[PDB]
């Protein structure tokens, strides 16, 4: 129901963070009680009416879950100047995986840290596929972190371009797609950008269903992370494992320093805000 309230006095806005496929995302501050928290600003029109209200519906009812940011609320800014709607959302103040790989030094995160954030993302994404819910856009730019380096994913706009995260049965499916998404996101984090990223979204669009499933270009990594993107990226999604299968993997399964992997993540979050 559209007929919803000002923000004025409730919310306020403080600095821009995002500007992605997402749209306009703000830094925002609860007045009352000092509380951040992210405010996605939206022109609502006549016609976009009917997209904006399944996405309120998916986060108000699927955004309960530790690894996705949680949904607060919804405004609508009455102002020639069409009226604003604002979405908000849980804050995390860290940024996305795609600044964290672009912050880190030789742009590759250590193969730990990777581990970490997999686990994160498939935990999310078994609360997601649990609820017969697709993402539809797992990558690095979607998947955020706290100031305390807890993982969120974000963005349900396609589940109500940058083909390059596209499963091969997409361009052509189920929730086993998302899976070949954590697959490039993985590679992402491991050599600072996805598969095919260089070419065209056209060639890339045609490539992916034609071209093998990628896997890692140096030799460096671990064979548990190998045979893990290996497990992720299968062409023929039938044979694709499910989110609980991908999740008992040893690469997910055995990660030892959960404590020690966090504090490390934190202390390089901590870096990149005290260093400019
Ligand atoms: O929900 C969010 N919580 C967030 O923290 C957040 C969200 C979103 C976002 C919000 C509504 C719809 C789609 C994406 C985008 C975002 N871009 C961002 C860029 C930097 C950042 O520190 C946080 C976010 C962010
Ligand atoms: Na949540």
């Amino acid at each position: 129901l559209s007929a919803l309230r000002d923000p004025a006095g409730i919310f306020e806005l403080v600095e821009l963070v995002g500007n992605g496929t997402y749209g306009q995302v703000y830094k925002g501050r609860h007045v009352k009680t000092g509380q951040l928290a992210a405010i996605k600003v939206m022109d609502v029109t006549g016609d976009e009416e009917e997209e904006i209200k399944q996405e309120i519906n998916m986060l108000k009812k699927y955004s309960h879950h530790r690894n996705i940011a949680t949904y607060y609320g919804a405004f609508i800014k009455k102002n020639g100047m069409d009226d604003q709607l604002w979405l908000v959302m849980e804050f995390c103040g860290a940024g996305s995986v795609t600044d964290l790989i672009k912050n880190t030094k030789g742009n590759t995160l250590k193969e730990e840290w990777i581990a970490y954030i997999c686990r994160e993302i498939l935990r999310g994404l078994s609360h997601l596929h649990q609820h017969k819910v697709i993402h539809r856009d797992i990558k690095g730019q979607n998947v955020l972190l706290t100031e305390n380096a807890e993982v969120k994913l974000v963005d349900f706009g396609v589940s109500a371009g940058t083909p390059y995260w596209m499963a091969p049965e997409v361009i052509a499916y189920d929730f086993k797609s998302d899976l070949w998404s954590l697959g490039i996101t993985a590679i992402e984090m491991a050599e600072g950008a996805p598969p095919l990223c260089d070419m065209h979204p056209m060639r890339a669009l045609f490539l992916i269903p034609r071209n093998p499933a990628p896997r890692l270009k140096s030799k460096k990594w671990s064979k548990k992370f190998q045979s893990f993107i290996e497990s992720c990226l299968v062409k023929n999604h039938s044979q694709r494992p499910a989110t609980e299968q991908l999740m008992k993997h040893p690469f997910i399964r055995d990660q030892p320093n959960e404590r020690q992997v966090r504090i490390q993540l934190k202390d390089h979050i901590d870096r990149t805000k005290k260093k400019r």
